[PDB]
């Protein structure tokens, strides 16, 4: 019952976990800074153990492949024993809390709309109306998943367009959906999740934005293998940190702090 | 191993359970309307069990005696084997968390300052550096906790002033907190939720309004007795409820389609 070093996975999302420009001069955790690495350092303080941050191989969240039934991402490495903990900005939903356990969340947010500045779209409604400027979404996430189980009539004629639409409107990653808004010549708007879009807003070149209310209301939370010892405690101290002003700090050093756009 | 009908405790507190007009003429959960008696037969529906409405007996959310150890509010009804399940916006405390299970949130809320129209004041700093306009908080909540436990400055600040104020800040239930602030001519400002702040904005006679941001971000969850087997399916109904746009929708009906402020 030896104390035993957690291994965390987590994905490189600016600002949660960022490479330290001269990571390699860096070894080990030290390579890497962000809201989820100032986070791992308290939980873990709080709870009491060592851990050691991975990033996840595929570069992946977390979504099941329809035939196989196998899992990707940071959810596949929690339920196939690769890792102990994820601490990252994970979606709590209906189909991995199933299979994961999931702290009480520490960051709320909802879908949102990113356009280049001056793109003629104010919200989901008119995006759904048009197709000359094309919209998607990420890969392997909760954000696409959204948009293809909805039964809303907006959000249904998005996903319908989205599915079939030519070249794909679809990304692999938040930097690709962020680099093609900003090539595109206000041709592509990007649909991902509120706290990412408003990062972006604050960081050069500033030629991005938020448009419209969020599409919906959820959060992440901290992950663990269902049946996880580690669960209890972790949930207990997201709450702790949460009472004591910590994840308040956290979000104005990340995101208000780190604001490049004046 | 037969199934009992589940005894559901919850609060009288507009919008989410209220008195219906013609309750003397009804019986049993028909007595009743509002955001959470609509959850409830949601949930109900999606966990397979028939319940029955109670109002909490003390009028209470629930907090703890510091000499007895004694709960009370509707805490101390899960706690003590007097309801099964709480479908109300009881606030997820780490405090409470360690007595209760809870589901993971259906709603977002923070901590809020309500005043009446006109009062000068624009936020929780505002209120800490004058004396002239009192304020207050609910007494046996999450909401008292908050600013006895602070030791951020400003709430620090304004918790020495409330604790020993003449006459006293502190109310019973939110109703008298609004009574107060529509009462008082601008020197009581109150000190609430943004759920029940923003609701009672659009009531006539439409003299109060939120003013600032919020003080905190936390959630509402469902609550059972700890280790209660009910604890798995409701978490999963808010889940489904929440992706599949039904909270959305409870939240227009209940807020805006109820708003009389034009
Ligand atoms: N945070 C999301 C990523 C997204 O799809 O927007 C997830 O956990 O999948
Ligand atoms: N909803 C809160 C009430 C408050 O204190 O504002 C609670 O659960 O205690
Ligand atoms: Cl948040
Ligand atoms: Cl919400
Ligand atoms: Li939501
Ligand atoms: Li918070």
């Amino acid at each position: 019952g030896a104390n035993k070093t957690v291994v965390v996975t987590t994905i490189l999302e600016s600002p949660y976990v960022m490479m330290k420009k001269n990571h390699e001069m860096l070894e080990g955790n030290e390579r890497y800074e962000g809201y989820c690495v100032d986070l791992a350092a308290e939980i873990a303080k709080h709870c009491g153990f060592k851990y050691k941050l991975t990033i996840v191989g595929d570069g992946k969240y977390g979504a099941r492949d329809a035939d196989t039934k196998i899992w990707n991402g940071m959810v596949g490495e929690l339920v196939y024993g690769k890792a102990d903990i994820a601490i990252a900005p994970l979606t709590i939903t209906l189909v991995r809390e199933e299979v994961i356990d999931f702290s009480k969340p520490f960051m709320s947010l909802g879908i949102s709309i990113m356009i280049k500045k001056g793109t003629p779209i104010e919200s989901a409604e008119d995006l759904s109306k048009q197709t000359e400027i094309a919209y998607g979404t990420l890969d392997s996430g909760s954000t696409k998943e959204f948009f293809r189980r909805s039964k809303i009539a907006v959000f249904d004629k998005m996903w319908t367009y989205m599915r079939s639409a030519e070249p794909s409107v679809f990304v692999r990653t938040t930097a690709e959906g962020v680099a093609r808004v900003r090539k595109s010549k206000g041709k592509y708007a990007y649909l991902l999740e509120s706290t990412m879009n408003e990062y972006i807003e604050q960081r050069k070149p500033c030629d991005t934005m938020k448009v419209g209310g969020n599409l919906d209301s959820k959060g992440y939370g901290i992950a663990t293998p269902k049946g996880s010892s580690l669960g209890n405690a972790v949930n207990l101290a997201v709450l702790k940190l949460n009472e004591q002003g910590l994840l308040d700090k956290l979000k104005n050093k990340w995101w208000y702090d780190k604001g490049e756009c004046g």
